């Protein structure tokens, strides 16, 4: 036998190992087991938040974003900020319209306003407007949380990037920015599906894209890509759940402060 | 003379320029009318090389160098930093006091019937100082650096902030003392080093204590108070401090508006793009 569904929970809770994995020849030495388990995780996060606690450190999610931005930075990258709130119409323009089962997922602040569901609408507004001020490539990244209602979260930190302009083997260089972000962030071995998406294991942490023309007649060459952060963080620490790594008053860094 | 630009003038030169506008006087509306005229050519030419220059040396935002400049330095005092939800509930702005009847209600961003937009970090922060508090018998310290949101109407106001916020439960010395001196740590590490500090009143918290550059306030601090406290299961000396950083990066870097520094698709950096 296995763990219970209800032991897994229960395992996860303070816990970091991989549970469903485990295999029993009876109820008793799987209930020994998880007795022995669970005592095991209890002990080793009381630990760990005393350790925080005696020798903090940047928070782990924003280590990970400097670790990646000084990366693109160092690829010739502009770091943008742009706001959480965004306009319906800006919405529409991503084709993110009445119909479409995105909007459904979009937390609305007033009638025509809305929490951002990713970055790349600000983003390639940021883009073209740079690119107005240029005759060169633009390449520019942001990092910022989204919302969506709902590995999901319902705040999530994106980080995106996009390329505008003259580039050559287009395919090749978005391939090469995936490079610099996943290396940067200690995830080097990973699998590219079909559009091209990251995956780990099965897990997508990443879409991107070359050409996304989706206002303009003629359109500059354009290509970007957008990684959840808490996900790639998740898989990176081994952390048995998406909700420890990120943004929470009941995690930090991993363990359970309740 | 006595002839100022107009507001809508003021306005104008600030939108590309970050000079001090309302300083000049004129005596007569044509010499006021030729020098706005300058001084607007100049803010493009100006605004027009700042952009370039960011595309010809890429770097991390201005915002986010001014977090990680104050982060490191309250990490080096032994602050946790901590990250937790934009979202919070209607009860915990109730246990701070913000209900239906009090000003900063009014400035909610709600999401449903039970949750909104944080307006501050204090809410997220008292929780999770006090659980932290149930893992050590010494000092709690820490502090988180994101974005709040208020309904506003506008100088130096900006519906989407970022606030630095950070908080010491029990600590060693005076609470008031302490408070200060980790003021000092984080303005010595925005690089505005000469500041003021001056009592003012708040519904929250009775009184504060806040940071002001030449009359502006970047931060409002408190100890307390003891009603606040044990509203939150704190009974013990606690104190701390919520920081503006748009309005710290804003006095630093003498742009003309709050709008520049921070987050936006109009701004990168203090120069307009569009
Ligand atoms: N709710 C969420 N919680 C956490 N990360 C998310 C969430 N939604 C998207 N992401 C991350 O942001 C990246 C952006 O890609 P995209 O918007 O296409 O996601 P998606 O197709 O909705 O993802 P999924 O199928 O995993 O729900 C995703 O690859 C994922 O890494
Ligand atoms: N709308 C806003 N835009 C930008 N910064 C803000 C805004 N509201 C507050 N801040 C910053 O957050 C810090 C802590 O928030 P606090 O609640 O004390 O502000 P406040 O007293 O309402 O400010 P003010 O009187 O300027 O409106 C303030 O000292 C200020 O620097
Ligand atoms: N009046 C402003 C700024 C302010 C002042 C004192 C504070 N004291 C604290 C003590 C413990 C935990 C969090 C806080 C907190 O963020 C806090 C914030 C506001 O709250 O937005
Ligand atoms: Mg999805
Ligand atoms: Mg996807
Ligand atoms: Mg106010
Ligand atoms: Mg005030
Ligand atoms: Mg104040």
């Amino acid at each position: 036998v296995k763990y219970t569904d209800a032991q897994i929970q229960r395992l996860r809770e303070y816990g970091n190992g991989t549970y469903e994995q485990k295999v029993f020849e009876d109820l008793a030495s799987r209930d020994a087991a998880f007795s022995k388990e669970m005592s095991v995780a209890s002990t080793d996060n009381e630990k760990k938040i005393k350790g925080m606690i005696a020798n903090p450190s940047r928070h782990g999610l924003t280590q990970l974003m400097n670790d990646i931005a000084d990366a693109l930075v160092a690829e010739g990258f502009i770091e943008v900020r742009t706001p959480i709130f965004i306009s319906k119409d800006a919405l529409a323009r991503m084709t993110i319209t009445e119909d479409k089962p995105l909007f459904k997922q979009v937390f609305w602040i007033d009638e025509k306003r809305a929490l951002r569901p990713m970055l790349a609408p600000n983003l390639y507004s940021v883009m073209r407007d740079l690119r107005d001020h240029t005759d060169g490539p633009v390449k520019i990244f942001e990092m910022g949380s989204c919302f969506r209602k709902e590995m999901h979260l319902e705040e999530f930190t994106m980080l995106a990037l996009g390329d505008m302009g003259p580039r050559g083997d287009a395919t090749e260089v978005l391939k090469n920015y995936i490079s610099v972000v996943m290396k940067a962030a200690g995830l080097p071995d990973y699998d590219l599906v079909q559009t091209i998406d990251v995956e780990i294991n099965g897990q997508e942490v990443c879409s991107a894209a070359v050409g996304p023309h989706y206002a303009h007649d003629v359109h500059e060459p354009c290509s970007g890509a957008g990684f959840g952060l808490e996900r790639l963080l998740t898989i990176r620490e081994k952390y048995s759940t998406v909700k420890k790594g990120g943004a929470s008053i009941s995690y930090l860094n991993g363990a359970k402060i309740n």
